[PDB]
Parts: C-alpha cells; sequence; structure tokens
C-alpha cells in the first residue's frame, strides 16, 4: 500500500526530493536546487501520517534511511554530502536533464484540460511540450491558442448573452427614472464583435505568456500519435519529425458536426464560424436544440434579429424537461420563433457580399414528422447538431488505445488509457461532462499524480451546470424524471414555488422565475436535484453544488437563513409540494 | 419527555386534533371540522416514532387510549362519537370558541417578525390579533402596514441601489455595441420615487388582504403591555380601551437616532424619511459610517449627487476590517467624499421650499479628533447614527418583562421572556442578529411551537448577510481578525484571490474585486468564515451559506466543480495562502 504508492511515484515523477521541514541538510539541498534554477516536487515527510513506513519503505531504492534523498527520472542520485558534490563539480544540470525520451510530457491539444494539465506538470520540473493546431472551418475560418471555450465557446458567448441582456436593462432604465429612450437606440454587431475578439486576443497571447515562463515548449502544430512513446508532429511549412515523451495526455476536444444533406457544408455555418462574423447574420434559421442552439437565438433576437429554431424532437435533450419547456416558453414570448417536429432536406440564392459586408440569401427545404412540408427564406443558417471528435486523425490505430461506439477514449478513472503511460483529458474522456472547469479539474489533477506523488482523483458526480438562455437555467444533480425513473415516485418529493425578482417589480412578468427541489424520502429527505430558472441563474447555482456534494437534506436548506432581497433565499423556504396540488403561484 | 411534551402541547394550542391517517373515525372527524370552518392543528401519531408512548399519556388527559382525540385550549372535548354528537345539536361552534381570553395570540408590531407569526398561528386556530401603529417622524412621515423592511428599508433601499447600478449598465452598453450616448442622459428622482413607493403600497395592501383572508384581526392602534394578559390600545381618535389575551408576542422593532446637539432634529433628515422624499437631496452630508450610512451615500452619487460621508472612527464596526476598507476605496475612487475621524458639533440657511420641490440649505459644524475644525454648506443633512428600541412605551415595568442595559428584551433560546406567557421576536431580542429572515424564521417557528406541538428552534448561528453598496459585499460566518482571536494565528489559514468578472472585460477594473475563505488548521481546515466583493454578492453568498452551516472543509470546496463562466466559480480553485506572501492580483 504504501510500497506501492511510493514505486509508482519514483518511477513517474521527473525531480523530486524526499525531505523534512526540520533539516537544515534539506534545506541546505533546496537552496542549491533553487540558484540552479532546477524544478522539482517536494514531499514533507514530518507532514505525513505514513512518513515512517515510507522513509523505511526508501531504503529498498537508495540503500539508505534518511532525509533527503534525490532522485531523477527513477533513479536515486544522492543524499545530501552527494548532491553538493555533483554542483561543486559542476556535473548535476547534466545529471537532471538525462533521459531516455525528449520530453517528460506530450500534451496534443492546447485547450481548456491541455493547458492546464501542462503548466502544472511543468511547477515539478517536468520537460513539457504543449502542441496545438486549429483546423479551419469550411468557410476558412481559425483562431488562436486556447481552444473552444476560450475561442468559438463558453466566453464569446457568455460576452454576446450579456449584450443581449443589456437591451433590457436599457428598457428597465426608464421605469427606474433614467432619461432615454429605449426605441431610438439600435445596436451594433461589428461593433461589439471587435470589442469581443480584442478579449479573445489578449487571453491567445496570455497563454503564450504563461507557457513561455513556465519553460513549456508550444509547438503550433499538428500531432499524431504513432506509437506510446512517439508522436509526430507537422509544422506550417509541412515539415514532418518525431518527438519523444515519456507520458503521453490525449486532450483534443471536438467539433461542430453537419448534417447530410445538400447545401449544409457549402452554404450554412456553425458556432466556430458566428463569434468572429464580419457582419449581422441578419434573418437567421437555427437548425437544432442544444444549449449552443438556443444560447445562440437568444443572444441573436435580444439584438434585433428575426430568429427561428428548428427543433426535430424536444428541447435540452437530457436536461429535466419541465424546465427545458419553461426557457423555451420563455424565448417564444421574447421574439424567438420555433419550427417543431421538424428536420432540413439548403439552396443558395445570394452570394455572401464580402466587400460591402453583407450576408447572402438562402432557401430552405425541410419536412414535419407528420409529412407536411417547410420551406422559407433565410439570410443566416446555423448548424447546432451536436460535437464529436476525429480521433483517426489524431491516434493510429496500432497504438492499441481503446475507443467506444462513438469514438472516444475508454479511461479509468484516474484517465488512464488501454496504453499504460498514454492518458486522456475532457471533451475525448468517454461518460464524463464535456464542460470546461470539469477539463481543467481533470488534468490539474493529473498531472500531480504523475509528477508530484498525489493521489486525488476529480470527482465527476453532481457537477453544475448553467445554460445561459435570455432567462438563465442553472442546476446541479438529478432531472425530477430521471430521480422518479431510479427511485420510484412513492419515494420523490418535490418543493417548488415561483418567484419574482424585486427588480422586475418597478420595470414591470409576475409567475415565469421558478424553482424546484427534487428529493428522496427514504433517505432523510436527501437533495437529488436542484433547478432554478432566473436572472444570474449561474451565480444562484454554485454555492449550493458544495452542499449537494457533501448530502445536504431539506432540513438543511430549512435551517440555514436567507439573505434578503435576493433570488436565492427562496430556497430556503420552499414548502409547497407538488404531490400536495397546491398552486406554486406567487 | 414525551409526557412533558404532551403536556406543553395540550395546555398551549387553541384546538389540536389528536389522530392517525389510516382511521376512518379520524377523517369523519376532519371532515365535520372542516365543513364548519374550524381550522386547527393535527398530529398524525403513526408518522412519530414516539407516538406508541404519546398514545399511552394521552389517557393522562382523557382516560382514553384511542384516537380520534380532540382538545379545545387544554381541555379534552371528546372522541368520535362525542364530537358528532355536539355538531348534530349545533353545540359545536359555542364549544370551540370558548376562551377566558379575548385572543389566543396578540401580537404587538406588525412588521416582519409580527405579520409572519400572526399569519402562521391563525393557520392552526388561534384566534388572533395584529397591532401596528407608526409614529411618525419629526417632519411628519408616516407609512402603511408592514415594518421597516417592507417601507423604509431593504426593499426600498434595494430599488434604489438597482437604479443606481442601471448607471453603469448604460456606460457598459456602448462598449456592447449599443448606439446611446451616457453622457446625454440624466436620472429624474421624483419618477423613480413614485414607482418605488407604487410598489411598497401593493405591498401595504396585500398583507391587509392576507390578514383578512387568514381571519386575523388588524388594528391599526398603539398597543401597550399592562399585565401579562392585558394589552391596552389607542386608536385613531385617541379611544382607549383593553383586549385580553393568552400569548403574547412583542415584536415592535427599532427607530433611528440622532445625535444630541443643536439643529439636527430640526434640519436634518433619516432614512425614514429619505425614501419618499418628494425632491432630491442635492448636495448631502451622510453622518455615520454603518451599512445604512454607505449603502445611501453609495446610490445617491450614482443618480449623481455631490455626496460626503463623515466617518467617526472606522468603516462598518463590527465587519470584517480588511473588506470594508475595500469598500470604501471602491466608492471614494466612484465618487464619494469622505471626512474621516470627525464627528457633527447644524444651522439653517434656507427652509425647505415643499411648494416648488427643493431642499433647503444648512451649514454644518465639526471636529476632527486632533482637534481641527470642519464647517461646509449642504442641502440635505442624513443621519445614520444607530437604531434603538423604546420599550418604555410598549410596555410598563411593573408586568415583570426583563431587559438588558441597551433595553433590548432579555430571552430564552425559545423566545420566552420572564414572563411565562409572553415572548419577543425580531429586533428587540437581545443578542440576536437584526435582520429580516431572522425575523420571519423566529415569528413562524414560535407559532408552530405554541399552537401546532413543533420543537424545532431558530438557529442563530453563521447567519450571512449582504451589504448593497455600489460594489456589493458578502459574508458568512466570522472576519479574519475575530477568528485569529479566538483560535491563534497559529491555527488560521487564509486563501485569497482577486478576480474580474466576464462582463468588465469589453467594458474597459482588473483587481478590484476579491474574496477570500478563512480557515481553521487544526479542525481539518474548516470554513470559518466566506467573503466576497463583487457584483451580485448576496446571489453569490447565499448557497454557501448551506454548506457552511453543514462544516464544510477547504477540501470540499476543493472536490466540488465550478460553473463557468462565473465571478462565483473563484471559491472553487483557491490556493493562494496569505502566509505564503504570493500575490492575490489576477
Ligand atoms: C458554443 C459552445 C459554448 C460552450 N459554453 C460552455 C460554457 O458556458 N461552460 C462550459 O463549462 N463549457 C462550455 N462549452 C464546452 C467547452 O468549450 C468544452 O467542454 C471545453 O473546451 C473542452 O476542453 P478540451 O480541453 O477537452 O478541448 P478544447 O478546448 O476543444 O481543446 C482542444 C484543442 O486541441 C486542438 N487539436 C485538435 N486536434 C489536434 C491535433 N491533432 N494536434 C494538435 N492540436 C489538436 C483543437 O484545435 C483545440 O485547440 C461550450 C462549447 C461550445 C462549442
Ligand atoms: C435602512 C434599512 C435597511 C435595511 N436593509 C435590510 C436588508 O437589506 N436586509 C435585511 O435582512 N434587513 C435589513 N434591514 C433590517 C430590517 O428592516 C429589520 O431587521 C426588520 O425590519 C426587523 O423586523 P421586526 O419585525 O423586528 O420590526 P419592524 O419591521 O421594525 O416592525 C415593528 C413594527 O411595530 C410597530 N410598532 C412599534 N411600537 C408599536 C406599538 N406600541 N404598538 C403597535 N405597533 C408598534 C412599528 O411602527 C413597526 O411597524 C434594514 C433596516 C433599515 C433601517
Ligand atoms: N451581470 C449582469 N448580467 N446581466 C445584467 C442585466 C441584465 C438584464 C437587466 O435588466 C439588467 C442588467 S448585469
Ligand atoms: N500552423 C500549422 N500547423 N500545422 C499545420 C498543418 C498540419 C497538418 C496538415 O495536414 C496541414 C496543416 S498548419
Ligand atoms: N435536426 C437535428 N437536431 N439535432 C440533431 C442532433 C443533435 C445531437 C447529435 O449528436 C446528433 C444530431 S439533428
Ligand atoms: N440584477 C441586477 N443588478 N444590477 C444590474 C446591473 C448593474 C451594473 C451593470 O453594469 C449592469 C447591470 S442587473
Ligand atoms: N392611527 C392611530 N393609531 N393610534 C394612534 C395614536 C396612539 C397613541 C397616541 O399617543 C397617539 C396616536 S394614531
Ligand atoms: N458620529 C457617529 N457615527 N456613528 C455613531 C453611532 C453609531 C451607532 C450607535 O449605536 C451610536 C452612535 S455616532
Amino acid at each position: 500500500g504504501t510500497s506501492q504508492w511510493l514505486r509508482k511515484t519514483v518511477d513517474s515523477a521527473a525531480v523530486i526530493l524526499f525531505s523534512k521541514t526540520t533539516c537544515p541538510y534539506c534545506k541546505k539541498v533546496k537552496d542549491v536546487l533553487a540558484e540552479a534554477k532546477i524544478k522539482h516536487a517536494t514531499i514533507e515527510l514530518d507532514q505525513l501520517s505514513n512518513g515512517s513506513a515510507i522513509q523505511k519503505c526508501l531504503a529498498s531504492f537508495s540503500k539508505i534511511e534518511t532525509v533527503p534523498q534525490m532522485f531523477v527520472r527513477g533513479k536515486f542520485i544522492g543524499d545530501s554530502q552527494t548532491v553538493l558534490k555533483y554542483y561543486s563539480n559542476d556535473e548535476l544540470a547534466g545529471i537532471v536533464n538525462e533521459s531516455k525520451y525528449d520530453y517528460d510530457l506530450i500534451v496534443i491539444g492546447g485547450g481548456s484540460g491541455g493547458l492546464a494539465a501542462g503548466k502544472e506538470a511543468a511547477k515539478y520540473g517536468a520537460k513539457t511540450a504543449v502542441l496545438d493546431y486549429v483546423e479551419p472551418t469550411p468557410i476558412g475560418t481559425t483562431w488562436g491558442l486556447g481552444g473552444t471555450c476560450v475561442n468559438v465557446g463558453c466566453i464569446p458567448k457568455k460576452l454576446m448573452h450579456q449584450a443581449g441582456l443589456l437591451s433590457h436593462a436599457l428598457e428597465d432604465a426608464e421605469h427606474f427614472g433614467w432619461s432615454l429612450d429605449r426605441s431610438k437606440i439600435s445596436h451594433n454587431w461589428s461593433t461589439m464583435v471587435e470589442g469581443v475578439q480584442s478579449h479573445i486576443g489578449s487571453l491567445n497571447w496570455g497563454y503564450k505568456v504563461a507557457l513561455r515562463d513556465n519553460q513549456v515548449t508550444y509547438l503550433n502544430a499538428k500531432g499524431r500519435l504513432i506509437s506510446p512513446h512517439e508522436v509526430q508532429i507537422t509544422d506550417k511549412n509541412q515539415k514532418v519529425s518525431t518527438i519523444t515523451g515519456n507520458k503521453i495526455i490525449l486532450a483534443t476536444g471536438e467539433r461542430p458536426k453537419y448534417p447530410e444533406i445538400p447545401g449544409a457544408v457549402e452554404y450554412g455555418i456553425t458556432s466556430d464560424d458566428l463569434f468572429s462574423l464580419p457582419y449581422f447574420p441578419g434573418k437567421t434559421l437555427v437548425i437544432g436544440a442544444s444549449y449552443v442552439a438556443l444560447e445562440c437565438a437568444g443572444f441573436l433576437a435580444s439584438l434585433g434579429g428575426d430568429v427561428t429554431v428548428m427543433v426535430r424532437s424536444i428541447l435540452l435533450r437530457g436536461f429535466d424537461q419541465q424546465m427545458a419547456e419553461k426557457v423555451g416558453d420563455y424565448m417564444e414570448n421574447h421574439g424567438v420563433k420555433f419550427a417543431k417536429l421538424c428536420v432540413p432536406d439548403i439552396k443558395q440564392l445570394k452570394v455572401v457580399d464580402t466587400e460591402n459586408n453583407k450576408p447572402g440569401l438562402l432557401l430552405v427545404k425541410g419536412h414535419y414528422t407528420d409529412g407536411k412540408k417547410f420551406e422559407e427564406e433565410f439570410e443566416t443558417v446555423i448548424f447546432a447538431v451536436g460535437r464529436e471528435p476525429q480521433l483517426s486523425k489524431v491516434l493510429c490505430e496500432t497504438v492499441g488505445v481503446k475507443l467506444d461506439k462513438n469514438g472516444r477514449v475508454v479511461c479509468t478513472d484516474d484517465e488512464q488509457t488501454t496504453v499504460s503511460n498514454v492518458y486522456a483529458i475532457g471533451d475525448i474522456n468517454a461518460g464524463k461532462p464535456q464542460l470546461t472547469p470539469v477539463a481543467i479539474q481533470a488534468g490539474r489533477y493529473l498531472a500531480r499524480r504523475l509528477f508530484a506523488g498525489a493521489t486525488e482523483l476529480t470527482d465527476y458526480s453532481n457537477v453544475a451546470t448553467t445554460v445561459f438562455t435570455p432567462l438563465e437555467y442553472g442546476a446541479c444533480g438529478l432531472s425530477e424524471e430521471d430521480a422518479i425513473e431510479k427511485y420510484g415516485d412513492k419515494d420523490i418529493e418535490v418543493y417548488h414555488s415561483n418567484f419574482k425578482p424585486l427588480e422586475w417589480t418597478v420595470a414591470h412578468e409576475d409567475n415565469v422565475c421558478y424553482m424546484k427541489l427534487v428529493c428522496r424520502k427514504s433517505d432523510n429527505m436527501r437533495v437529488l436535484g436542484l433547478h432554478v430558472l432566473g436572472p444570474n441563474a449561474g451565480e444562484i447555482t454554485q454555492g449550493y453544488a458544495v452542499a449537494i456534494k457533501m448530502g445536504a437534506t431539506k432540513a438543511d436548506f430549512d435551517r440555514t437563513i436567507g439573505i434578503h432581497p435576493t433570488c436565492s433565499e427562496t430556497f430556503t423556504t420552499l414548502h409547497v409540494t407538488k404531490k400536495s396540488g397546491v398552486s406554486p403561484i406567487v
């Protein structure tokens, strides 16, 4: 147990010092390593309840039982006297840079997970390379370092959501006494895009600075794993070469899908293109009903667009469907049109005018599930019909990395693949929630297990979410229907209430915001799931995710006192049950 | 234990039925009570693990051991056959209305706590009266039913805070692409006040409707307790009479203090007058440094006012002083002036012009702690120098209710005074946090213990707060300095970080928002206190208060995953300690 941990830690750490906080000989080795600019992990044995056993087991590797003990890539280097000997003879730099491989770690993919893992590994002296390449979209769109969230995801989508929210802030301002006239104010798409892209550019640059300052090698090149320790890279001049690494992290993410219909790739766009589009989309059709589809349709309408969403079956498949219907009803009452139970079968009427900065014009044909026809003209058609990896481009099938039937990597609970030195994190890890903070935690925690002797695993359960539709939807845990399927309706109690933000009173709806707690009767009214539709829903939801992680019950919500006046305090006084039939209105 | 609970429950309930969910004889008594419109508490013995013992102990009162058993004001009324006998003979209405007193409950004070207690007691058949009277301010201001929060506190102050926030929403809108020009927009105070007061008026009316629909008697009269069961009332015609009640709840709240200096009462105002003021205050001095003082100065400045705050010693005494200084620094950088270490020694230069709706003009003289002089002219002077009860007006000292040296009521942990039938809730309960949700929980929980056999007490520990200054400050638990005083600096670890809202990037400060967790090393890094300065701080803080109630540790925050992009997620990845000396900047 202790011995098995120590073997794994010694074998995979790049540079590690076993030490105690009270030893001046350990302090004297630290100071020499710092002055030589030698980064390393350190384990302070006097701070571990198991340290006496670890100190005994170290002798299996070094034939000594004292501290300090310095290891480099699985090899005992020496005690105090020996390390200073190498230092005085200027032999130390060559000893700690000695490796069978070019890098201790090669990360394939420079996005949320991969950048987090690479920076964290370099902290402990792992010689690290991060590879990133952005294959252009069909119309040619490309972007800089940072991945999907930074460039074409969470960051620009929430900034355009805020632009949409400010439309209603402007309307509200009149009722609170300000002299503006909202009906005479308009929005300039190109001005907003320039500001969004200026922020994204500061993030691209920030990541490059961060890697340089952590001594991480950044290669803007496409990587391919051709054997367990060999990565073939192709650069911007099509030069092809091979680099080797001890540990490999796959972190290449996904890209948008297109439907297999005529004209889709030629004349439509995806979210990859939307966030840098030089012209306002105009009259827009969004095909799909995921959170990407609804978030984009929502802010486009708030910015003055004529928007339609084509829904094949249901909204927000996989989310609580009572909540999904309330989200969509709010959008439909506030300027979004819906074509329900409908799919597309795209013809070009006008080519995009790039010189005068105008969209083209398209004719869309489709059909409803009963057979009736759809036919209408749009200036822009956005596909939001799912995302997928293309690991055949990343991974030679002779390496032996197992994939599932959706093409994602099958991993153990420590992110290890079926090849012992190769790991996968982020969206390509089969079965895991596909979110940026999950990818960051996985990569950071993994780097610490590989190179600093850590043991902590990432916990993927009850991860909270927020959908940034015009009225936001936050959730943590099970949907009501999933809880009833798992435990049975007789064991499920649901407490719920409508509410009205105080900010909405002077601004003139009473009963559109809504919240509920889904609870298990036979486990002390355990909170299985929390759901809220209203302003600032992500700020509301986040703190409750800690309580749910700790096993909160309805009694825990009851005994906690509210903060007044807030939206969130309504969770502290819920009392109306669905079984009672009593109305939830205010 | 069981027998002592049952004696207290029988003695004080107004109308209570002991029953089981499976008994058709109990269902048959319920249906008769409902049809006669007889409200009552019910205790279902088959749902209590102690019910077998309760059923045995009932025989001590009734000489029978079966269900149903109906009691009225401590007296056994009968089993099934007997109750239907009274019903058939039309004797039942007179039996259940029989009382030695006019009311089962008299509530003195119709504010946050008193309205909550009165409505809840009426649910269980307690015949209830609520008394409310609003003594006018020195200049004559008065208002309707609902108490301090509704009329001259949390509700209007947060609505004017929102009006202030919308000033910065208007500036931000230009950067996000909207065509407005903020420098050409102004604010109309009287328009905002009319809208705020229209909402307050809907709340006044709503409370009157609610009491009428719960069969609560509302008397707009001043109440005085002259003996344990006798309340003398004085109405709007100076008619004086006496009503009697079994249980009494004191819930009369506090009013603003004035400094003992010439001209203060004659020429200054307080928060009681501010929220319905017919004219804009103009150039304003706020004397004091409480959360009331800073909240009011903050929104007045955001609405275009020239504002100064006179601070005797420190800001936000009793709150974390690192956080208090950051709150004040933000205000000073954003248009509020501060006169530090200064107190006033007020002369009238112009009388208020009520016909043309203009303030007067005043000369304020004061001095700094070193002896230097203060002298400046203002249009309005607002005093925010504390609040106090005046229980000598409410409570004859011969009744025997014990008060502390600040004039607040000394209560047991179930809100009982030194007179056994008299209770106190809300701001006048000595030692308790003076907040609206605390008053509401105390009153609701108390009504259930008196009239429904409940046992649950109000928990007054770790109650979260938010100060609605221009940049908001939320907190839950100990300040850093209180934790260090209690446990010693060697046992305290503090994790902290600056942060920048994503909404602030395109809008153009980097390092003003701030958060920290104050933790106890020797108790598994228990979170003793949480603190955040930033937008939407009350929404951020609320959910964490449940986790802190449950004993959250730093490890609980670490294992929980963030929601991206939010401000609140920064709590899930804190790592920089104050002891390390590493910078907290972004
Ligand atoms: C529109 C949209 C909105 C979203 N909004 C949110 C949100 O609000 N909150 C949230 O938590 N999540 C959100 N997400 C999800 C989030 O973007 C992803 O979960 C996250 O980016 C996944 O991180 P990753 O490291 O797995 O991959 P990525 O961030 O996709 O990074 C992979 C990188 O590797 C590169 N790469 C691929 N193949 C190779 C190769 N062979 N060689 C070298 N480099 C290669 C890719 O081009 C890319 O730069 C959103 C996603 C989208 C599409
Ligand atoms: C400016 C300001 C802002 C505040 N903001 C907040 C905030 O954001 N959040 C928060 O949680 N708290 C806030 N508070 C505190 C909150 O208002 C109080 O904690 C709460 O109102 C106390 O409730 P209560 O029932 O104890 O008394 P009150 O609400 O004061 O009700 C007492 C009532 O009894 C009446 N009364 C008095 N004497 C008699 C008598 N003899 N006979 C009959 N009736 C009588 C009074 O006139 C009054 O109507 C604020 C307070 C102020 C002053
Ligand atoms: N952080 C923020 N996100 N949205 C804001 C907003 C939205 C709608 C409004 O009516 C007013 C303000 S502020
Ligand atoms: N900057 C760049 N890095 N790699 C590039 C690349 C790689 C493989 C290809 O097939 C085509 C282009 S371009
Ligand atoms: N018309 C359509 N709307 N959604 C579609 C979809 C969504 C996710 C997927 O992974 C695959 C397809 S097709
Ligand atoms: N609920 C809300 N409270 N404030 C809001 C706001 C404030 C400042 C801004 O810049 C934009 C919006 S929305
Ligand atoms: N509407 C009102 N109810 N009571 C009033 C009152 C009571 C005592 C006084 O001393 C003066 C006025 S006015
Ligand atoms: N000049 C002053 N600023 N604050 C004061 C104060 C505050 C609370 C109190 O309870 C009493 C006095 S006096």
